[PDB]
């Protein structure tokens, strides 16, 4: 999944992980997209570096706010918006 739409879609809701009045629904969805569309760790993998590489790019991300989303979102898996995540095997 082209990295650049990983970030052009997270970006609101890291506003969100940062400090933003989020999310509006939308994330927990886009995101499920991601999820969809990407299916086993090697598609993942670019994608989980890139909005990883976002969550680093970011000022104090809050945890929480990136748990949050699968844990809402219901999207049962192992990553969450982090700079730390398991993008490594994702299994
Ligand atoms: C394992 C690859 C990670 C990306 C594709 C799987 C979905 C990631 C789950 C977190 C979604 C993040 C929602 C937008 C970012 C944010 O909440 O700030």
């Amino acid at each position: 999944l082209n990295c650049g739409q990983v970030d052009s879609k997270m970006k609101p809701c890291l506003t969100y992980v940062q400090g933003g009045p989020g999310p509006s629904g939308e994330c927990c969805n886009g995101v499920r997209d991601l999820h969809n569309q990407a299916q086993s760790s090697g598609d993942r993998q670019t994608v989980c570096n890139c909005l990883k590489g976002i969550a680093r790019g970011i000022h104090n991300l809050n945890l929480n706010n990136a748990a949050s989303i699968p844990s809402k979102c219901n999207v049962n898996v192992p990553y969450t918006i982090s700079p730390d995540i398991d993008c490594s095997r994702i299994y």
